[PDB]
Formats: structure tokens, C-alpha cells, sequence
């Protein structure tokens, strides 16, 4: 049981900048191949972006999978100039079995908003109890010359890394996420450098990005880094949750407590309205060593994630320096942003007045098997 990396409209194997091996998509199609006229300088590689499969009717890929298990699915789109196609005519839908991923999706308009040359839309699909994963591409019937296209598909089997999340508005409300279909919206290494997929845990090849572009607060904090002899004690936590490089850097508020108290450390993100999101906050304390040295509040969208008499204390939760952990929080959104905020807590008079975060993932959950939002 090996994983798949299909470089779509190609006839033979290729390797990307990370010399990750790709293979052709031909075996799995249940069509037209095109090569993009133009190589944009922002591409990290030729593979799998330069080549595409073009659908003018509905088309289905069927991948053999173990439907017992959850899967990571990536769709790689390169909206560029192709001979005899106007990429501004591309509007289509994509479904993965019963889940709707994309709808009236314009790769062209999306990229022009995000000032990007290419998109990677990634999903985590729940166990299906179906032997095969079918991805169906459906060009829009609401535009006269619609077509669908795809540059690459990966299907990676992954462990059950989702379980429950706390609902921020409320005292006792928890949510179940083990049967949920998710879209990864942001995956950040807070206080750290970008981590390429070839450096990620569990063979999942996720990318963790630097968080600096998401700070709305005036101050950019103070970044912290552990010594590179520092070893992270995962213990029974699965290694797949995140790579150790996440836990060996953090971004904090700083050493002036008087000033810290009067401010919030603020990240904010653009998301799709009418969905519930899970915020996964990663933590590891590599400087302090005991409970009640650093104690701080967490708020998501002007509501309490952890505050009052139960604020965050990393070693309070973990019990020892160098042990990683995470907490999941859910929020429903309907206002097109998600705001994360941190400030220190006076509860228990901690030795310091600071707050710290090591990493952050934001997942979108399906409302009745649909993850599709609008175009920017």
C-alpha cells in the first residue's frame, strides 16, 4: 500500500524540485492533454504545473484506496495560457466521492486576488467505507465555453489526527471531528521559517509557512528559538501531528509585562463565510520550566477560547519542558475573517506576563458534505 502522486497530463514519470516522483494520471481515468505556453518565474518546478488534463464534459478519476482510513487529497492548479483555450472560460466543480470540494471555481480569478501563480487546494477526507475514491470534474453549465482542468492530484493515507474541538462561545460544548471532511486553509510555523513538504512529519509532505504576513497588531512580537541540541519529547503524541521544527520556535509578546498586558498579539485570516472552522494551536515550552511562569488568554473572533479561571499554561498542560501539545477550537462564522488574539492573564499572578504560540492550522469543515466557497 503506497501513496499516489499523479502529474496529470503527462505520459511518463517526472520529479519535482524536491525530486519527489510523480506519475501519469492515465491509469486512473475512468481526454485531452495540454502543455502551458508560459512558465511563470514563481513556479518552484515544472512538475506538475506545466502540464494539464482538459475536461470539456464531466470526467472521473478513480483511485484505489482503503476506505477504512482517512486520506489527504491535494489538487494542484496552474491557471496559465494554453493553446486554443481561454483560461478565463474555466468554471467547474470538483467532488471527492460524496463531498463537494469546489464549485463555480475560477482558478484564474482566485490567483489574481492572491497574487499567486498557482493554487494547491488540499483536503482531508473521512473514512468512506468505499473501496475507491472518485474525483469528478464537472465544467459549469452556466457559461457557454466552460471547461475544467487539473495539473496534479495527490492521495496520501493519513492517521486519525482529528478528534474533538472546543466551541469557543460556550462553557461545556465540544465538537466531534473524526468523521468530518476538512479543507486546510492556513498551515503556519509561528515564529519559524517555511518548512517544505519534504521536511514534514509522517510522510504527509505538508508545508508550514511563516506567520509574519498574518499579524494585524502593531507590534510583531518577539520570536523565540530553542538551541538545536534541544530535543522535543513527543511521548505518546503521534509524530504526524507536526514536525519538531514547529515546536522549536515560537512567537511571543515580549519581555515588558506592563506593556504586554495592555495589548493582544493578533493574527487574522481571510476565510469563507457560512462554515465552521477548527483552529489547531500548537505549543511547546522550551524556555520556562514550571507551572505559573507564563499564563495567558486566548480569544477567537472576539470570544473566549481560554480565559477567566482556566487560561492557557503550557507547562500547566504538559507538565515538563520540551513536551509538545495542541488544542483544537471550533467557531462558526456568519465577518469574512478569523481573528486569533493573545494577552497575558493575571489569574494566579504568574511569574511573567507573556503569551506564546508555536504553530497554527485552520481547517474548514463541511456543512452537509460541501466545502465549497466563492471566488475572491
Amino acid at each position: 500500500g503506497q501513496d499516489l502522486a499523479l502529474s496529470c497530463g503527462t505520459s511518463e514519470a517526472s520529479a519535482d524540485q524536491d525530486k519527489k516522483k510523480w506519475e501519469p494520471d492515465t491509469k486512473f481515468l475512468k481526454s485531452i492533454h495540454a502543455t502551458a505556453t508560459y512558465q511563470d518565474p514563481s513556479l518552484l518546478s515544472t512538475v506538475p504545473y506545466m502540464t494539464a488534463r482538459i475536461f470539456t464534459a464531466p470526467a472521473t478519476y478513480e483511485i484505489p484506496i482503503k476506505g477504512d482510513k482517512r486520506h489527504l487529497l491535494r489538487l494542484y492548479f496552474y491557471p496559465s495560457t494554453y493553446t486554443g483555450l481561454n483560461i478565463s472560460n474555466s468554471y467547474f466543480t470538483v467532488e471527492a466521492n460524496d463531498v463537494t470540494l469546489l464549485s463555480n471555481f475560477s482558478a484564474a480569478i482566485t490567483c489574481q486576488a492572491l497574487t499567486q501563480a498557482y493554487l494547491v487546494k488540499e483536503y482531508s477526507l473521512a473514512p468512506t467505507d468505499k473501496d475507491v475514491l472518485s474525483i469528478k470534474f464537472t465544467p459549469s453549465d452556466k457559461y457557454r465555453d466552460a471547461f475544467a482542468f487539473i495539473n496534479g492530484i495527490e492521495v496520501i493515507q493519513m492517521p486519525e489526527l482529528f478528534d474533538t474541538a472546543a466551541l469557543v462561545g460556550f462553557t461545556d460544548q465540544t465538537m466531534d471531528a473524526k468523521t468530518a471532511n476538512l479543507q486546510s486553509m492556513f498551515r503556519l510555523n509561528v515564529g519559524g521559517q517555511d518548512i517544505p513538504g519534504s521536511q514534514d512529519s509522517g510522510g504527509l509532505t505538508r508545508t508550514w509557512y511563516n506567520d509574519a504576513p498574518y499579524i494585524f497588531s502593531a507590534g510583531l512580537g518577539v520570536t523565540l528559538q530553542a538551541s538545536n541540541n534541544f530535543r522535543i519529547n513527543y511521548q505518546n503524541m503521534p509524530v504526524s501531528i507536526a514536525p519538531a521544527d514547529i515546536y522549536k520556535t515560537a512567537r511571543s509578546q515580549g519581555p515588558n509585562g506592563d506593556i504586554n498586558l495592555k495589548s493582544n498579539l493578533t493574527w487574522m485570516f481571510q476565510i469563507d463565510k457560512n462554515f465552521t472552522y477548527i483552529l489547531r494551536l500548537h505549543f511547546c515550552e522550551f524556555q520556562l520550566s514550571k507551572i505559573n511562569q507564563k499564563v495567558f488568554n486566548i480569544y477567537i473572533n472576539n470570544r473566549t477560547a481560554q480565559a477567566d479561571t482556566t487560561p492557557a499554561d503550557i507547562i500547566g498542560w504538559t507538565g515538563e519542558k520540551g513536551i509538545p501539545m495542541y488544542k483544537d477550537y471550533a467557531i462558526y462564522v456568519d465577518g469574512e475573517e478569523i481573528t486569533l488574539q493573545m494577552t497575558p492573564s493575571t489569574f494566579g499572578q504568574p511569574e511573567y506576563y507573556d503569551s506564546s504560540l508555536n504553530g497554527l492550522e485552520i481547517f474548514k469543515m463541511d456543512t452537509m458534505k460541501n466545502l465549497a466557497g466563492p471566488n475572491p
